[PDB]
């Protein structure tokens, strides 16, 4: 029932790929966000995507080497040691009010 992120992996190597796997999303959400760091906060908004345009929303703290799935799941590529930390994604609800899950992979 609840909103998980699954780092795959936790442990990764520079230059390497991370998946943040996403379950238990609503059904029917209007979109996503990632960021960086614990909370939802505009500066460090990575990347977005809203559902009934399939657009992808790069925020402040994207990087090419990220892409963002249509199940708001996040694929990483060629991390580095500055990746390590914590990753936060917002759903917004069909209903507009939003929900927060916060994972973290580390970078060696
Ligand atoms: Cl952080
Ligand atoms: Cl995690």
């Amino acid at each position: 029932a609840q909103l998980t992120i699954e780092a795959v992996p936790s442990n990764a190597a520079e230059g390497k790929e991370v998946l943040l796997l996403v379950h238990n999303l609503p059904q029917d959400p209007r979109g996503y966000n990632w960021y960086k760091g614990e909370t939802v906060d505009a500066n460090r908004r990575i990347i977005g995507y809203v559902i009934s345009n399939q657009q992808i929303t790069p925020g402040p703290a994207y990087s090419n080497r990220e892409t963002i799935y249509p199940n708001a799941s996040l694929l990483m590529r060629n991390v580095t040691r500055n990746d390590t930390g914590s990753y936060t994604l917002q759903v917004i609800k069909l209903n507009l009010m939003s929900e927060e899950v916060t994972g973290q992979f580390s970078v060696h």
